[PDB]
Parts: structure tokens; sequence; C-alpha cells
């Protein structure tokens, strides 16, 4: 009921986030804090962070051949120990294993060799009677090094490892000559053991991160109960992968959202700020500012349905723009931002083309346009092919922003019909296709949901959506229970 835990993972925010491998180091460790234990957060160092001071221990890690030396920086904060893993290849403007490497070695290194006293309530080292937290296919081998070097001689021994999967996309798929490269024994080989892409032209044998990961550790987790059970079952398609393996006994916990950055009431962004007693009529500011803002049409009247993703297989840009012709059968705004790819890019520069006045889109890292979008728009759209957990949706109901969505992953977890938004129905899992079924569903279910907008109904679908704790307050109660399990 105390225990001591170490996360690990290649993105940490505040500091190096991109995806929602990010906000979950962000804000799981201080949540797990706050709960009353030691917990820890290894991950690279990719810049000079400001609070970030070099506590002079270095470990000489075994890399291919070079032995590396590292440095370990630290920043103790919201109850956390957050250290920093110092080393010339985290500085980036191929040589991809080496560093991660390093990750999971020296973070095999940081629970005993530091001292470390800054926590009132826990002093010293913080021992060999770990849990560690490996999070996606960066910190897959960690499991294994740990057997490999440390149980078989005393060190760690009745200590566990949970594997938590983030996104089943990236594996970590490597040359499997590349493997001795790891200085794991043969032993571990077979776990990382992979047959990509069989059948296809350009199967071959490959080294696979996260299968190691997966294989590897005592109990492995993902970010939905739903997305569990999409796995276990057998839709475990990654898009390009699919299965990869027989997976069992999964666990999955739905994430919680940093409640302090995407907060209305206080964001700085957007034109008004508000809580669920104000969202109608402020929302309805935000909108306008919007609506300059993306040069359309200024009409609080006109339903605004949005899309936020990256421009990828797995969110269904190209779904969403085969969709767009239909609604503009309605008197409706759409407005997309994300960036990814060229096809899509242009798929909807073109749609943007056919119906200026009604459709935007948007191609970069406008962070203050998000906070817009997600302030100012009726509906989020979110036609995904796969999802595992959602950080849009959250970030949209958070908003008082509805979120019309597919029926995969996450978003049947978060996003309930009626009350918080509306499914649509799984989208075709073929990625590089476009069901028509599909075009069909999208439209037809945004259609509805644009149709309730400015309705009595509308306003109470929106205080639900804001009424709701979506803090780490109780996803971190649930991780705790799972991290019981481990024994230690
Ligand atoms: N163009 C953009 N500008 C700002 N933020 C973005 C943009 N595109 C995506 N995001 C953010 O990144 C996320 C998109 O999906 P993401 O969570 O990264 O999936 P995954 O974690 O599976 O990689 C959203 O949570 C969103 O807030």
């Amino acid at each position: 009921h105390h225990m001591n835990v170490v996360f690990v993972g290649a993105e940490m925010a505040p500091w190096s986030k991109t995806g929602g491998l990010g906000d979950v180091l962000g804000g799981l460790p201080p949540a797990m804090a706050a709960n009353g234990h030691r917990v820890m957060v290894i991950s690279p160092r990719y810049d000079q962070y400001k609070d970030a001071w070099d506590t002079s221990v270095v470990a000489e890690i075994k890399v291919a051949d070079r032995y590396e030396r590292v440095r370990f920086f630290h920043c103790y904060k919201r109850g956390v120990d957050r250290v920093f893993i110092d080393h010339p290849s985290f500085l980036e403007k191929k040589d991809n294993q080496m560093r991660f490497s390093l990750l999971c070695q020296a973070a095999l290194e940081a629970p005993r060799i530091l001292n470390l006293n800054n926590n009132p309530y826990f002093k010293g080292t913080y021992g060999e009677d770990v849990v560690f937290v490996c999070n996606d296919w960066h910190t897959g081998p960690l499991a294994s090094y740990l057997k490999n070097n440390y149980q078989p001689n005393g060190i760690y021994r009745n200590a566990k490892v949970a594997f938590c999967i983030h996104n089943i996309s990236y594996q970590g798929r490597f040359a499997f000559e590349d493997y001795p490269e790891l200085n794991l024994s043969e032993r571990f080989r077979s776990s990382f053991d992979f047959i990509d892409g069989y059948d296809t032209p350009v199967e071959g044998r490959k080294i696979n991160w996260m299968k190691a990961g997966i294989l590897e550790a005592d109990r492995v987790l993902t970010v939905s109960p739903y997305y569990a059970e999409e796995l276990i079952s057998g839709i475990a398609r990654g898009c390009e992968l699919d299965n990869i393996m027989r997976l069992t006994g999964i666990t999955g916990i739905v994430n919680g959202m940093d409640v302090s950055e995407w907060d209305p009431s206080k964001d700085k962004y957007i034109t008004a700020k508000y809580d669920a007693t104000t969202a109608i009529e402020a929302k309805a500011l935000n909108k306008e500012a919007l609506q300059a803002e993306a040069g359309l049409p200024v009409d609080r009247k006109i339903p605004l349905i949005a899309f936020i993703g990256r421009l990828e297989e797995q969110k269904g840009p190209d779904v969403m723009a085969a969709a767009i012709p239909e609604l503009m059968q309605e008197d409706v705004q759409i407005v997309l931002l994300g960036t990814g790819k060229k096809k899509f890019e242009k798929l909807l520069k073109s749609m943007e083309e056919k119906y200026p006045g009604k459709v935007r889109a948007v191609v970069k890292f406008n962070a203050p346009l998000a906070h817009l979008i997600m302030a100012g728009a009726d509906v989020l759209a979110v036609p995904s092919r796969f999802e595992p957990c959602g950080l849009i949706q959250l970030q949209g109901m958070r908003y008082g922003t509805p979120c019309a969505c597919a029926s995969t992953g996450g978003l049947v977890d978060t996003v309930i019909e009626g009350k918080t938004g509306f499914h649509m129905g799984r989208l075709s899992v073929d990625c590089k296709v476009v069901e028509p079924s599909d075009v069909k569903k999208v439209a037809a279910t945004l259609k509805r949901a644009i149709k309730v907008v400015g309705t009595p109904a509308y306003e109470e679908m929106v205080r639900n959506c804001m009424n709701q704790d979506l803090s780490w307050k109780g996803p971190a109660k649930n991780w705790e229970n799972v991290l019981l399990g481990l024994g230690v």
C-alpha cells in the first residue's frame, strides 16, 4: 500500500511532448504521488531544460560496442522525482536503438545509484523493490535488460515490470541482424523475433521492441478498457499491421487529462473564458472570433463542425473529406486542423477550395487555434479508424464541445450517446480504403448532431460534457489498484 513507482518513456510532458504519450507521463505520475507513493519519471533530456539541475551522478552504459557515459539531470516537482537522461544522441536537428538502449539501461541505474531525499516522507535511495512502468515501444527492452543483467545475480529480484501500450501503431521494428547490438543474450532473442508484414511482397524477419516489451513484462496495459477488449479480441489492427499475436489478459485504464493546461475558465488563447454555467453564451463569442480567424462568414447561428488531428490514416481525414460534399447540403461550417501526409493535406485543401465560406482547412501546429477551435466549435468530429485513448475528445468535452466520433477504441469508453456526444458506428479498418457506407454514417451522424445544436437539449449536452471529472484523480486510483496486484 506504499510502493515505489518508476515510470520510463521517450516523451515526457511538459518538456518533450507531441502525442498523448507526453500527457500521460506528465499527469499520471503526480496524481500517483499525491496518493502517497515514491514516484519517479525517467526519460531522455532533449534540450537544456531550465529547472533541470545536474545531480552529477554518471553511469557508464554498454551499447553495441562503445561504452557510453550518461549524465543524470534532475528536477523535483509535484511530489514527483523527474529524472532526465543526458547524452549527445538526444539532440538531432538510424542510431535509434542506441539512444533507447541507453534509456532502458540508465533507467535501471537511477533507482539504485541515486540518493535523493527531497521527499518529506521518504529518504535515501529509491531501492531495488520497484514497480517499473514502461511506456510505448521505446521502453520494451527494459524488462528484458533487467532479467539479463540484474535478476540472475541478486539485484531487484522480487521487483516487477508493467508494459503500457500507448499506440500499437508503432512497434520499434528493426533488422534482425541488429539484434546483438543490444547486448542481450539469445534466450531473450525469441521474444523480439518478428515476422513482419507476412505474405505481402515486403515480408521480412524483424526485431520488434514492443513485442519484447509485451512478452517479457509481468503485467501489460493499455489506455482504455474498450481498447483492451479490442486487442484481446482480434481487432488488434495497428493499420499496416494486424493482431501481432494472441494478446493475453491485457488490462485497460482510461487516461486522464491535463486539466490545468486545458481549462476554459482560465485559458488564455480564447476570446471568452467560461464554465458550465456560462458556456453557451461565451461559446457563441468564441465561435464568432473563430469564424473571423478562419476567414469564414461570422454568424453564431451557423453550426460549426471541427476536426483536429494528425493527417494520418488512423484519424480518418480521407473519410472526413469524403463526407464534406454531403454535409454541404446543409448550412454548416467545417474547420479542420492538422498536419500529416500530402494526399490528405490536399484532400482537405481542395474541399476548402470548393466551398469557401463554408470550409476552412488549416495545416499547422497552431496551438492557439486549437484552443480557439475547442472553445468556438459546436461539434467535434472524430472519425477515427482506431483510437487507443484519444485526447481530442477529452479536450472537447472539457470545453463543452460534444463529440461525434467513430465507435472504436477509447471513444467508446468516453463518449456516451445522448449524454456527451454521438457515436457513428465503427469504421472499416482497411486503412488504405474509404468505405462508402462509412462516408454515409459519418455524414449522417454529423447531420443529426448539427440539427441538435442550439436547442435546449444541446445545452444540456454541453453541460454534461463540462461536469465530468477528467482529471487524473480517478484514473490514478485505477492504476494503483493494478500496481497493487503486482505484489511489490
Ligand atoms: N495541428 C495541431 N496543432 C496543435 N495540436 C495538435 C495538432 N494536431 C494534433 N494535435 C494534438 O495532438 C493530438 C493528436 O493525436 P495524438 O493524441 O497525438 O495520438 P497518439 O497519442 O496516438 O499519437 C491531440 O490530442 C491534439 O491536441
